[PDB]
């Protein structure tokens, strides 16, 4: 009767109990229960799934079954009516740089990924779905409402395919449907080294015995490396400028080339790794290839954990930081380290921090060349603007000296994402990130807004004026009640995101609780956390406290002037300093060709 | 391009190829390319892998994809109709003692291992495969055919898990699924010393500096030693008699105590190393433990190469010993030392040589005790009968004086193995080594029987009449044809073993060809061959050419009567002599004077 049985298609590897390095897939982190946290298992559930048929079909599937007696509004309709806006004057964040958002997306892609389903195989309805807008098995199209502009221009729907789910992957019931997390739940740089060993091998240079990651052999960036090319065909990156025909970048994470600043950051992280490998061959000429790669991999992971928890989270969570992430007390093999399903929608608050333009800047942080400012929608899956427009220096400069978009109850998500998103399988710049996220909620069986308030110890509004008081916004609350009829039906994504931000934070109270818990459970339940005594010698810890994003940029670009607190809003040159001023990671405590 | 980069599960540790000994891992034997021969590597392909989808899926996987236009028969069905027999009377080989059988297993176990995907640990893949028999991923269950008695007593299937494979390790498509050889390819005593360092270091006595192998403290064979126990749980050797609960032994090879006479041989080998170790300290009290360990290791290394090539191979290969293994013309460092994939199935000819019983014999070679002859299947993973019942001396005595089973086209595999094999994981003596072999050729993507005849320059029959003449057998040929429809589809393991033995040998021409080739590469491609110049002095070579299996028993048991050829049939006492006869291993040239 115990529900610890299901889970057929997945590896089952046995563990090295006293190995000092993480696995690639994440097995063997926990000893009593070793699959906890590993790639390619079911996402954790903090509250049971909720489906139209209690089983797998999403709310809004059958054009009749209500939800608690009310119909659910169209997802694109919720986008048009609440999420969009036209004017981009005055939307930026006066205290968060563009780096603030980009680190959010990079940490997201370390923690979770729920990919659409391989099925749609060598067949003929991955297109008829796209071509006739007919819901079918795993094709769940997003229908345009009346008067929606896209009707005059994109037919009747946007494509949408549901996310993959455990045990038999195309079957007959399976308790409630549960979606797969295809990466590791530990904050462990899976996005650099991969979460599957076929991929992790292919991403390394194993021809030499130096512990490096493979690098491209077609282009260079003033002698600094680029990611290798993912040569599989067809390429969404080649598709958007078939003249240039530059492929997408191959990295530890499937999403690396989705937008050019994300691809920019994947480069920094990979350059850093190789930088450690040849420094450690210097200090330790006797170390082999395996030793070098494993030991560099462990430093970049701590590097990522420290920046996340000391520089990023405090300015996300604000007044809720120490109430969810109190001081580390040591590893606790009872804590669940799995990412929750609901976490993979709470973290999509960043979609409202994405601004509508992206800049390249020159040595003095002035516009670089004639077209320094490009619209974001022309940079989805755009690699040729890296290779054939100056490499990554002008973009990293934009990350430091420009700004994130600010959350705003009357200007939620930029149209560059709300109408002009590009999706790699399809061909047009016509999609709606906002509608996707709302359709993904229901697909994942998310419980309503008020189930998660209750879950977070929060007041559960029932009326207009209750909602008006929670949202501190009477107009907005009126629109949502028109659309959903009861706060019990508000999809968690727009729900969590509609709440004003806590003090010195960048989310509201509901979302602060959700993310706060999850980051709690992923520090405390990881056997390889960096503070965990025994992972790193106490001398190594005191070197890793000096890490900075600023120093990361120094060591792996040709940028000589950077700020000291890269996450805040910094202007040139007042808040900029020289790159020998900043502090280095001192490798000497890693010298171990011991007697 | 030249993807010499795939092959993920690897370290490196570099080496010291100015070192006078072997490595445990087997790397650094070939200088141009150090990994040729190393543990944890892809098996070599003498012919390309052949699969349903040309990638990873075995023939027989999809009940709808023929091979050459016909469905492949079920493995258990072929085993029922071809390989079984009822009367063990008259089956014994009139001129091969039991040690001939045993010595084949010990050579095999040194050279190749391809463990089933050990990805099956506290997890319901094992039991989903066992109790529900549902194909999927690495579960490749052996379905029972129509009328199979085991239907009534064991269920629908026998469980089976596909062998491991390189770069990816759980997932799928490769240039071809290439399975792993988990031990060193060299005739090198890796079954005694182990093939990875972790295990290799644990088997050693590093509490004193005498260079000995850890020995068992709990029990002793009249003052002689036993292998140390294995305290990991659950213990299959405890399973088969919890009240006795004597655990399996822990040797340099996973499967050391799979049957009581295999464990026996292992105990002889340990006793020899430590013997050399303590007789080496005497000549050279100025030698450390590590020097004693290696030097003993090396001699034992030589002895295993001597017995195999001087005494075993001529009687297996017969009239084809010369054509495939001509006398030694020195190390050739462009010969591939690897074990091919097909060889691991070719060497399973020894399966048809395992008789139905095992004896114990007292000092006069008469039945020993109130239970002297025991059925084979009561002795899978049986160690209490070693340590609780007389020790090994009675068991050794049977090996000398009892006969091997002769191969036989109407009496191929005894039911002890064909119907009552014990598998470590499961609870029942009820598996089928025959069906596992045929199932395993398909896992390993083996080509058919006529692909392998051609490769050996043999005739490729297409007819009942051509297969009749090849097999010199009317009845057997038709039973193959009706099951396989075309000789091209006959799994190599049964086609090769179906052929009449060559004159003076114990395998047919196809096997003699695949066996002969490999052993030739095993000799010519090993930089550390006992007859390569510089390896051993010319003087030490004079010594080693007089070691004997008849000597090795005298030096490590309390047996005083051995025949001069322990490999042929010998009845007590007409063919037995007293140990004062059979020449020793004079260790004088191992005396290193200080001058
Ligand atoms: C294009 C996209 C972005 C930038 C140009 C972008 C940005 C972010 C940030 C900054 C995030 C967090 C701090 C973040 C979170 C998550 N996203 Fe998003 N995002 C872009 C585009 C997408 C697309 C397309 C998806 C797929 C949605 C679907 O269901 O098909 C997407 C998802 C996510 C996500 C969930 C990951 C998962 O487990 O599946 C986030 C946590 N983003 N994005
Ligand atoms: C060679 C050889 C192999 C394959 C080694 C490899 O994996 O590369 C082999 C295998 C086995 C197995 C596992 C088979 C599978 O699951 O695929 C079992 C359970 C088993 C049992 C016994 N064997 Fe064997 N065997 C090989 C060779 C030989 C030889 C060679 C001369 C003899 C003799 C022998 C004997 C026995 C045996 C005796 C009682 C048992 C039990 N094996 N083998
Ligand atoms: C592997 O390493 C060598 C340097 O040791 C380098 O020249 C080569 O280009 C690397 N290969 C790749 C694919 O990065
Ligand atoms: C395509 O790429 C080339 C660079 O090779 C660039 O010069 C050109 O302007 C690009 N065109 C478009 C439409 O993006
Ligand atoms: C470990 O986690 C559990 C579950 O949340 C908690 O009850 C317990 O207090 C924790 N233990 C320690 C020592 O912090
Ligand atoms: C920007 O944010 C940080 C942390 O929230 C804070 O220390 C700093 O004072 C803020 N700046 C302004 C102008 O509020
Ligand atoms: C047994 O066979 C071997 C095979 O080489 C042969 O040499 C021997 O003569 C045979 N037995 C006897 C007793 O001759
Ligand atoms: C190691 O060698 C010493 C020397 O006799 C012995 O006392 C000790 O028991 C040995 N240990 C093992 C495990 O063999
Ligand atoms: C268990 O072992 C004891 C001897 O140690 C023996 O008497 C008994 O028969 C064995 N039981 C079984 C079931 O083999
Ligand atoms: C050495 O082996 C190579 C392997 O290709 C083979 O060509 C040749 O016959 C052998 N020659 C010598 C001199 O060993
Ligand atoms: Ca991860
Ligand atoms: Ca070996
Ligand atoms: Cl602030
Ligand atoms: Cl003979």
């Amino acid at each position: 009767s115990w529900e610890v049985g299901c889970g057929a298609p997945v590896p089952l590897v046995k563990c090295d109990e006293n190995s000092p390095y993480r696995t690639i897939t994440g097995d063997c982190n926990n000893r009593r229960s070793p699959a906890l946290g590993a790639a390619n298992r079911a996402l954790a559930r903090w509250l049971p799934a909720e489906y139209e048929d209690g089983l797998a079909l999403p709310f809004g599937w059958t054009q009749r079954k209500t939800r608690n007696g009310f119909r659910v509004p169209l997802a694109r309709e919720v986008s048009n009516k609440i999420v969009g806006y036209l004017d981009e004057e005055g939307v930026l964040d006066q205290n968060r740089s563009l780096l603030f958002m980009q680190w959010g997306q990079i940490v997201d892609h370390d923690l979770d990924f729920a990919p659409e389903t391989e099925l749609g195989s060598n067949e003929h309805s991955k297109t008829q779905c796209e071509e006739y807008c007919i819901q079918g098995d795993n094709c769940f199209p997003i229908m345009f409402p009346k008067n929606d502009p896209k009707l005059k221009t994109q037919g009747k729907c946007m494509p949408f395919f549901r996310a993959g789910f455990v045990c038999p992957t195309p079957p007959y019931q399976s308790l409630a449907r549960e979606q797969i997390n295809a990466v590791t739940s530990f904050l462990d740089a899976s996005l650099v080294y991969g979460s599957e060993p076929s991929l992790a091998s292919r991403l390394r240079n194993l021809s030499s015995p130096l512990g490096l990651m493979a690098v491209n052999q077609e282009a260079w960036d003033h002698g600094l490396a680029y990611l290798p090319f993912n040569n599989k065909k067809p390429s969404p990156c080649e598709f958007i400028n078939t003249t240039a025909r530059v492929p997408c970048f191959l990295a530890g994470d499937f999403r690396a080339s989705e937008q050019i600043l994300l691809a920019t950051a994947h480069t920094l992280l990979l350059r850093e790794h190789n930088r450690l490998a040849r420094e450690l061959k210097k200090l330790n000429p006797h170390w082999n290839g395996e030793k070098l790669y494993q030991e560099a991999r462990k430093i970049l992971g701590a590097f990522i954990q420290i920046i996340t928890f000391r520089d990023y989270l405090p300015i996300v969570l604000g007044s809720e930081m120490q109430k969810w992430i109190p001081p580390y007390q040591g590893y606790n093999n009872s804590v669940d380290p799995r990412i929750s399903n609901v976490f993979t929608f709470a973290f999509r608050f960043g979609h409202m921090e994405v601004p509508s333009t992206v800049s390249r800047l020159d040595e003095n942080y002035q516009p670089w060349g004639p077209e320094a400012e490009l619209p974001l929608h022309t940079l989805f899956f755009n690699t040729w603007r890296i290779i054939k427009d100056g490499g990554i220096d002008p973009l990293v400069r934009g990350l430091l000296a420009k700004k994130s978009k600010l959350m705003n109850q009357d200007k939620m998500v930029t149209s560059e994402l709300r109408n002009k998103l590009f999706q790699p399988t399809h061909k047009i710049h016509g999609f709606d990130l906002a509608a996707i996220n709302l359709q993904r909620c229901r697909d994942h069986g998310m419980p309503g807004y008020n189930s998660w308030r209750g879950f977070c110890g929060l007041s559960q509004p029932k009326t207009l004026k209750g909602l008006q008081t929670v949202l501190k916004n009477k107009i907005l609350a009126k629109k949502l009640m028109d659309l959903y009829k009861t706060p019990d039906n508000i999809d968690i994504w727009i729900g969590g995101n509609a709440e004003p931000m806590v003090e010195r934070g960048r989310v509201g109270p509901l979302l602060a609780c959700l993310l706060g818990r999850q980051f709690q459970q992923i520090r405390d339940g990881d056997r390889f956390w960096w503070e965990n005594p025994g992972v790193f010698t106490e001398k190594q810890r005191d070197s890793l406290q000096k890490v900075s994003f600023s120093r990361l940029i120094c060591d792996n670009t040709h940028i000589t002037k950077v700020p000291l607190h890269a996450f805040q809003a910094n202007n040139y040159p007042h808040d900029f300093v020289d790159c020998s001023t900043v502090d280095k990671l001192d490798l000497s405590p890693w010298a171990s060709r011991e007697n």
